């Protein structure tokens, strides 16, 4: 449980924050806990007069106490109750967990350092940590975002949004293919996920049904940023992604690309939701070269059963040239949102998750490392791995123990 430090911490914490120019209206009011304590004080022009009277008051003393807790966060496994496995991968696995002090539920992505070392995957693990931190502000509800990162002697841990509903690869195998109306629901939420990423200069690259997870109500998020990169710094030129869901720019060896690659992948994926395979698969051939050449040379071949609105969308998303493709011409994601396929969608209500999802998940049922040492050199690579997202910890506290602990602490101090 969270124990606030005694209110004699105030003067030291105020000097700490003043020296970093963080005792202003813009810095404190924008923070969630800063907003609530300022809101609480006002019930007891605002940039000058009101703000400094708040600084003298012990509602700012309380803000300094919570801030002190924030800055001393040093998570270990001991701070989480880890329950059961809800995902697997090459370097490790994902568990459902409860953070002990607040009781908030999260997904813990636990990667094993010995398995990482053995597969020379150090830069990939660091990359997911970097990519997650870029996309994890703004509390976007259509990406599986990070709140904390930390590591132990033998593990890396990402603390991510919990998704108990399973992925769309799995659900395709049970549900079968989706109708246009049902696909539209997933497209609308996935589009907003990609918009949030593209704003922070992140191209996602691995968009496919397996990376679209469902919550217990059936709303979806883009999951796993291991193959994403920051295209602003240098445009990537590597063939990254999944065969059948890669754009022509990505496949063409040498050619640089940006966010454009995702909109092509969206086309591949939405088709897959309707038809059960990538549009460049043809006869379920497992020949990956046949799949890539069909992508590069031959224009996309759509079945006649598709509505004229859906043809416009897919043909637009699957244009082989970036200069013809939806979401690449100037206005970005907004070009896709304006497609005739989404005529009847209010994108505020998509964002607010008001539309009924077409699949509400049912209920689930219930070595290599031997030899590899872990040197000091290996631990040095993860020196800057630990991280806390201020917004996230504050939002967690706000929705769980803020009022209770504030009340408890007032009794200790009165
Ligand atoms: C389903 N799920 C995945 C799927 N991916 C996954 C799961 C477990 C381990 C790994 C993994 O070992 N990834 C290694 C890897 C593989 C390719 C590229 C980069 C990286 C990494 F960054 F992890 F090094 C991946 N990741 N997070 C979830 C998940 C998130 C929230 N709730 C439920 C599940």
């Amino acid at each position: 449980k969270i124990l606030l430090p005694e209110p004699s911490i105030r003067s030291v914490m105020q000097k700490y924050l003043e020296d970093r120019g963080e005792v202003t209206f813009e810095k404190i009011f924008s923070q969630k806990l800063g907003y609530l304590l300022f809101r609480d004080f006002c019930l007891n022009n605002l940039r000058g007069d009101v703000f400094q009277k708040f600084i003298e008051s012990d509602k700012f003393t309380r803000f300094c106490q919570w801030k002190n807790v924030e800055l001393n966060i040093h998570l270990t496994m001991n701070d989480f109750s880890v329950h059961r496995i809800i995902g697997r991968g090459g370097f490790g696995e994902v568990y459902g967990c409860r953070k002990a002090d607040t009781g908030k539920m999260y997904a813990m992505k636990c990667l094993d350092k010995k398995r990482i070392k053995m597969k020379q995957g150090e830069t990939l693990a660091l990359n997911e940590r970097i990519m997650l931190s870029l996309v994890s502000t703004g509390d976007c509800p259509f990406i599986v975002c990070m709140s904390y990162a930390f590591h132990t002697p033998d593990k890396l841990s990402f603390i991510l949004d919990l998704m108990n509903g399973g992925d769309l690869h799995y659900h395709l195998s049970q549900h079968g293919v989706f109708s246009e109306a049902d696909m539209r629901f997933y497209a609308a939420e996935i589009i907003l996920g990609l918009e949030h990423m593209h704003n922070r200069f992140v191209v996602y690259r691995d968009l496919k049904p397996a990376n679209i997870l469902l919550d217990e109500h059936g709303h979806v998020r883009i999951s796993d940023l291991g193959l994403a990169c920051d295209f602003s710094k240098k445009k990537p030129h590597a063939s990254v992604g999944t065969h059948g869901y890669m754009a022509p720019e990505v496949l063409q060896k040498g050619v640089a690309y940006d966010s454009s690659a995702d909109w092509f992948s969206l086309g591949c994926m939405l088709f897959k939701l309707l038809r059960g395979h990538s549009p460049f698969r043809q006869h379920k051939t497992k020949d990956k070269h046949e799949i890539d050449r069909m992508t590069l040379t031959m224009a996309v071949e759509l079945p006649d059963s598709f509505s004229p609105e859906l043809r416009s969308l897919l043909e637009g998303l699957l244009q082989r040239d970036v200069n013809r493709r939806l979401g690449c011409l100037g206005r970005g994601a907004q070009e896709v949102k304006e497609s005739p396929f989404f005529r009847s969608l209010d994108w505020q209500m998509v964002f607010l998750q008001k539309y009924p999802p077409p699949l509400i998940p049912p209920r689930g049922e219930v070595e290599d490392t031997k030899g590899i040492k872990l040197l000091d050199s290996d631990q040095e690579l993860y020196r800057n791995f630990p991280l806390t997202i201020s917004e996230r910890w504050q939002q967690e506290v706000a929705e769980t123990v803020f009022d209770t602990i504030n009340a408890e602490t007032d009794r200790l101090e009165a």
